[PDB]
Order: C-alpha cells, then sequence, then structure tokens
DNA sequence: ATTATGACGCT
DNA sequence: AGCGTCAT
C-alpha cells in the first residue's frame, strides 16, 4: 500500500543514435543520404562484413552481420561505405570522433553515461525539478513534443502515423495534473521536453538524428528508445509497464537476451515479463541467484535502481584483430608483426588520450584465440603498461603469450593464432 | 569466415 | 587476476 515503493524517483532517458555509421558516412558523403546504404568492414570476402544499416536498406531485409555480397541480394541498389583500414585493420577513428561529438552537447544538459560508442544515459532528475519551477504550474503544450511518443497511448474510443501519435499525446496531456509539482508523470512529461531540446541541439550542432527513451530506470527507458525508431521519442510510464510487459518476451530486456534469461523461460514455463510478477521474491533468488532473483522480482514491476554512472569516457582503450580459417598466424615473425601492428593503433590511441583527458592506463591485458578453440579468448594475461611505447608493449605482449606456442620449433607457431587483443586499462588522473 | 569493440559479474 | 556473459 502507502509503503510499496513504486520506482518513481528518478527521470531517466536513453538517448541512442540512429544507424550511427551510416549517418557519419552519410554527413561526409552528401551522395548517400536519403538512400539505402550500409557501412562494411573489409571487402575481400563476400564483399565485406555490415555492421551498420541506413533504415531504407532496413526496409529490404539488409541487417547487420550480413555479408555485403548477399545485401546485395536483397537490395541491388544498396550503397556502401568501408570503415577505414590502417596498419592492415578496421580502424574506428572516424566514429569515436563523432561520439565524442555528441557526447559533449549532450553533457550540457545532465551528467550522462557512455554506454557505448552512440549510446549515453541521463538523469534528467534534477533538470526536471528546475524545469518545474520555472513552469510555475503552467501546462505542458503539445508543441513542446512534437516527436514523441506516449506509450500505450491512445487508448479506448485515426488512420496514419502521425494523427496515431498526436492522439495519444493529447490523451496524455489532458490527464496530466499540473499542480502536483512532485507527480511522475509529470515529472516524466518535462523530462520529455528536454529530451526534445537536447536532440534539436544534437541535430542542429552535427547533423545527426537519434532517438530516445524517457522513463524512470534504465531498462525502461532503454526499451522506451526501440519502440519508436527511427527520430523519434518515447515516453514509458510506470502505469503503462502492465500492459506493455503482458506480451514482451523475456528476450528483449537488456540483460535478458542470452542464456539467463533462456533459464528464467525453461525453469520457470513461461514467456513474457510480465509473468514473472507471479513468483515470490525468494523463488526468483532460489533459481537464479540473490542478485539476479531482486533484479526480476522488481524489474518485472517496471522498478530499477541501477544508477546512470557520471562517466562520459571509455573505462578501457583496446584494439583487436581476427584471423579466420586460413589467415591465422603461424610464424613468430606474424605474431610480432600483428602485435607491432595492434600497438602502434593502441600508442596512438593512448597518446591522443592523454593529452584531450588528463590521464594514463597502467595495466595492458593481452588476449589471444588459438584455433579450434569456440570461445571468444583463449587465454588472457596483464602486465604492467609504464610508457606508451608500441614497441615495448608489442615485446611485453609478447613476452606474456610467448609460452602458448606449442611448437617445438622456434620460428613456427602452433596451434595458429585466430585473435590478437590488445586492451590498455588502470586509469590514473596525469 | 562475423568483426571490433566495450562493460561488468564471478570466483 | 583470469574467465565468462551480454551486447552489438
Ligand atoms: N566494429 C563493429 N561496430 C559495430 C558492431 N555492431 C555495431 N557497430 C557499430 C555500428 C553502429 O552504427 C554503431 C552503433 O550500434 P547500434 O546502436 O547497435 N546500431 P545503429 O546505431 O547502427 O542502429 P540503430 O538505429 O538501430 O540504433 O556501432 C560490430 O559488431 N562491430
Ligand atoms: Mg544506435
Ligand atoms: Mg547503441
Amino acid at each position: 500500500g502507502p509503503h510499496m515503493a513504486t520506482g518513481q524517483d528518478r527521470v531517466v532517458a536513453l538517448v541512442d543514435m540512429d544507424c550511427f555509421f551510416v549517418q557519419v558516412e552519410q554527413r561526409q558523403n552528401p551522395h548517400l543520404r536519403n538512400k539505402p546504404c550500409a557501412v562494411v568492414q573489409y571487402k575481400s570476402w563476400k564483399g565485406g562484413g555490415i555492421i551498420a544499416v541506413s533504415y531504407e536498406a532496413r526496409a529490404f531485409g539488409v541487417t547487420r552481420s550480413m555479408w555485403a555480397d548477399d545485401a546485395k541480394k536483397l537490395c541491388p541498389d544498396l550503397l556502401l561505405a568501408q570503415v577505414r583500414e590502417s596498419r592492415g585493420k578496421a580502424n574506428l577513428t572516424k566514429y569515436r570522433e563523432a561520439s565524442v561529438e555528441v557526447m559533449e552537447i549532450m553533457s550540457r544538459f545532465a551528467v550522462i553515461e557512455r554506454a557505448s560508442i552512440d549510446e549515453a544515459y541521463v538523469d534528467l532528475t534534477s533538470a526536471v525539478q528546475e524545469r518545474l519551477q520555472k513552469l510555475q504550474g503552467q501546462p505542458i503544450s503539445a508543441d513542446l513534443l512534437p516527436s514523441t511518443y506516449i506509450e500505450g497511448l491512445p487508448q479506448g474510443p485515426t488512420v496514419q502515423k502521425e494523427g496515431m501519435r498526436k492522439q495519444g499525446l493529447f490523451q496524455w496531456l489532458d490527464s496530466l495534473q499540473i499542480d502536483n509539482l512532485t507527480s511522475p508523470d509529470l515529472q516524466l512529461t518535462v523530462g520529455a521536453v528536454i529530451v526534445e531540446e537536447m536532440r534539436a541541439a544534437i541535430e542542429r550542432e552535427t547533423g545527426f538524428q537519434c532517438s530516445a527513451g524517457i522513463s524512470h530506470n534504465k531498462v525502461l527507458a532503454k526499451l522506451a528508445c526501440g519502440l519508436n525508431k527511427p527520430n523519434r521519442q518515447t515516453l514509458v510510464s510506470h502505469g503503462s509497464v502492465p500492459q506493455l510487459f503482458s506480451q514482451m518476451p523475456i528476450r528483449k530486456i537488456r540483460s535478458l537476451g542470452g542464456k539467463l534469461g533462456a533459464s528464467v523461460i525453461e525453469i520457470l514455463g513461461i514467456e513474457y515479463m510480465g509473468e514473472l510478477t507471479q513468483f515470490t521474491e525468494s523463488q526468483l533468488q532460489s533459481h537464479f541467484g540473490e542478485k539476479n532473483g531482486s533484479w526480476l522480482y522488481a524489474m518485472c514491476r517496471g522498478i530499477e535502481h541501477d544508477p546512470v554512472k557520471p562517466r562520459q569516457l571509455p573505462k578501457t582503450i583496446g584494439c583487436s584483430k581476427n584471423f579466420p580459417g586460413k589467415t591465422a598466424l603461424a610464424t613468430r615473425e606474424q605474431v610480432q608483426w600483428w602485435l607491432l601492428q595492434l600497438a602502434q593503433e593502441l600508442e596512438e590511441r593512448l597518446t591522443k588520450d592523454r593529452n584531450d583527458n588528463d590521464r594514463v592506463a597502467t595495466q595492458l591485458v593481452v588476449s589471444i584465440r588459438v584455433q579450434g578453440d569456440k570461445r571468444l579468448s583463449s587465454l588472457r594475461r596483464c602486465c604492467a603498461l609504464t610508457r606508451y611505447d608500441a614497441h615495448k608493449m608489442s615485446h611485453d605482449a609478447f613476452t606474456v603469450i610467448k609460452n602458448c606456442n606449442t611448437s617445438g620449433i622456434q620460428t613456427e607457431w602452433s596451434p595458429p593464432l585466430t585473435m590478437l587483443f590488445l586492451c590498455a586499462t588502470k586509469f590514473s588522473a596525469s
């Protein structure tokens, strides 16, 4: 009753750039704008692997993880942009720099948590309180929410999508109690006003469009962001959760799309998020552990407490390359040359990071995969990172991995290596 | 032969 | 510390 916490204490948004790498390439090359187009890495094997797809191309069935030659079967007029190659490998610097552009704009409105190259969570609780004091009990006009959907509305007592969006928004606004400065629904609405402004600023100042979700926590904001893409934002209220979750497959919730979500489905014999409400917190803890169990018990009621961490910068800086099938590295000279190429890219990125961000990495993590292992990493070893020098880092990485070489011969490497990965970690202020 | 990342939990 | 999971 009155003591049952409802998880309505915060306003959290999730902003995700639409088809990011595609948008970066479309800004640079106007010939690609408003076209079916995709971004690929490499080219010789099956035309390269697609990693980003414009919404026009998605209409033809083009998806990430598809080979470009196969995508061209679905969409013969598909336009392609290739990721830059440097030192023999894909180099994603252009997209990391575009990411910094967007995150610096977002940081003007609120503290952000960088969740990925193109997505960030935003804690808007304080900004909403501020705007509410400025509003002085003034109602919120639909004109302030020109790209907002209200999930679950319209309901009750009409043909085109924009008209639907507007009917739902009018139903939502008409039910608002703009008197109460602590009304959670009002707080979410003001949060959506602020996110409209932030998304407008991103587009004005970068050219990039994004989608967003506004709710009371990170998981609901992420789910909301996905409901109306591209170039739109969605408000998921606490009250919308029972209906939304009643037909939501468990795998759609962040963190349940893998083995744990499959175990929830199989152990409990359920399909949808809402079905979780019928179990006690102790029941869920018994099957999934104390942490997961408490998290599921709260999450299926729309409640989640994970804070938006004040972290705009990545925690690690890493360089990785796969050597699939017959390109695997089978000589010591090969392994050394590629460790050196990865280390030269890492040194470049680390030196720029130190100049921009006043910090230095202190640990080097070396990961490899050997032929025949189905795991991502076959072996992971750390060593000290005391100087931003590529020949030093590559020699140190070789020293920490050289014992994996089964070959009695000094020149050969067996079993050959199908992946190398260098990662700088454990940053300290400098 | 999906690839290049990045976060975080477990023990 | 090193390994596994989740994402994408
Ligand atoms: N190197 C690499 N980059 C990737 C990979 N997957 C994605 N990216 C890059 C390319 C993506 O542009 C970017 C952001 O990933 P999303 O937010 O998951 N996809 P997007 O923004 O394209 O579409 P949406 O409108 O649905 O949000 O990360 C990958 O496997 N490898
Ligand atoms: Mg995106
Ligand atoms: Mg994203």
